[PDB]
């Protein structure tokens, strides 16, 4: 039914609010809309950084502190992502094991697809808004640190074409969760029963929403081909790294 | 429209029967042992390798399926020219197209002559098992693999040729190939192509909630299989220095 596509659509949203502080529509108005109310610092350069970094506090070479924040930042989107899935409907009846394997497997791919939310070619939103780093800037970093945002940038250009909002986003990134092609799955079929549910609501979703966007759905679920190319590149620029940035307790938390 | 989209759907049902002389439907027929076809010789050794090669033994293995990729490119080469629009477009997008999207559509459609116990060969005459791919000299005995775990989930969709033909077409038409000239003309033509895909399954499989979304999910699967693929190419390139790719191959491998 339609009726019950649409009532799992509007839970999604309601749940997707309450789990990301900051959405799409929110992200959108600070990078370029008609909000005019505060402004984001601007970082461009090392001393813009420097200054950054005293007026906006962050809760050693440049290129590792920017490479430790992302990870900061990374730990903290899954835990909002791991909360949402919670609230998906069938998730929390499945095998624990499974729940941890979708989520263990999911979560980089559902970072770069927000990640595109607060981003524009030009850069990225940081600390909940507080603040915009350049591509530019994070271009020039170094010999291994200098590459890994380029690809995520990439993405997002292309992403954002498709100019989908946060009520699209909240059901195409718990189809992302309920993938049945995870390795070590218990029990495959009420993932897939589930997705098989979610790809119906994302698909009824997309024609409302965008009545005049022909294929969207097709173009949206292709997207998950690049999604997961940039994951294996990622952790492959992740491998090189460790042999460059070679406490305990610290990588403790960041394994 | 309905009726445009399945008119879309014949013609490209028709080119590729043109185009691709063993089929799904001829494949299974060869594989379950339905009396329309003949059993294959069955190869699981070297010396019904041996016994086979009527009509190195990894080298050899390693060629035949050299012959068999180029053999295969030019019959997508040929489909190709008959899908509606593409020769129309750039030539340099033509040529970029087919140069990343064959292999797609060769692991794609060799699965059509793939179980789990092994694969086709020579035109169905024969019957290679994965297990005597497997045993082959270490850098030779691991190509397959992978293409047989693709082949036994991608085959539990149970796609027949008429899916495939509308299928193969959408990867031709990728707009997101490295170095396209002009990407909206071939996003044009891959959104009539989808559209195409979409209405078949539907009518196709009404039982198969969902299909068109599994089966786009698994061009992931394929872009991996290519990935895994040239790695372990330049391997045997640096083992082999006597041995020789295609012409053909070398120039789309880049
Ligand atoms: C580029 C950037 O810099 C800051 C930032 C920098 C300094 C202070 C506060 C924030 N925030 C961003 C936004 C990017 C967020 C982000 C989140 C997660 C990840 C993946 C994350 C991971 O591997 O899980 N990672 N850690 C290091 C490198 N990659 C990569 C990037
Ligand atoms: C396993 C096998 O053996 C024979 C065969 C063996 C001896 C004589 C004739 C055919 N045909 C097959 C099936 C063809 C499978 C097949 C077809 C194409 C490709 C891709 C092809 C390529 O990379 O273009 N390739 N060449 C060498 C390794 N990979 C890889 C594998």
């Amino acid at each position: 039914e339609s009726a019950d596509l649409r009532a799992l659509a509007k839970h999604l949203y309601d749940s997707y609010i309450k789990s990301f502080p900051l959405t799409k529509a929110k992200a959108r108005a600070i990078l370029t809309g008609k909000t005019t109310d505060k402004s984001p610092f601007v970082i461009y350069d090392m001393n813009s950084l420097m200054m950054g970094e005293d007026k906006i506090k962050f809760k050693k070479e440049v290129a590792i502190r920017i490479f430790q924040g992302c990870q900061f930042r990374s730990v903290e989107a899954v835990q909002e992502i791991t909360e949402y899935a919670k609230s998906i409907p069938g998730f929390v009846n499945l095998d624990l094991n499974d729940q941890v394997t979708l989520l263990k497997y999911g979560v980089h791919e559902i970072i770069y697809t927000m990640l595109a939310s607060l981003m524009n070619k030009d850069g990225v939103l940081i600390s909940e808004g507080q603040g915009f780093m350049t591509r530019e800037f994070l271009k020039s970093l170094r010999k291994p640190f200098g590459d890994f945002m380029e690809p995520k940038f990439e993405f997002a250009v292309k992403f954002n074409a498709l100019e989908l909002d946060d009520s699209d986003l909240a059901i195409f990134i718990a189809v992302i969760i309920l993938s049945g092609d995870r390795p070590g799955l218990l029990n495959v079929k009420p993932i897939e029963d589930i997705q098989d549910n979610l790809l119906q609501a994302l698909e009824l979703q997309l024609k409302l929403n965008h009545p005049e966007s022909s294929q969207l759905f097709a173009k949206l679920l292709q997207k998950m081909t690049d999604l997961r190319q940039i994951v294996t590149e990622h952790v492959q620029l992740l491998q090189v790294i460790k042999k460059t940035e070679t406490h305990p307790l610290l990588q403790e938390i960041y394994k």
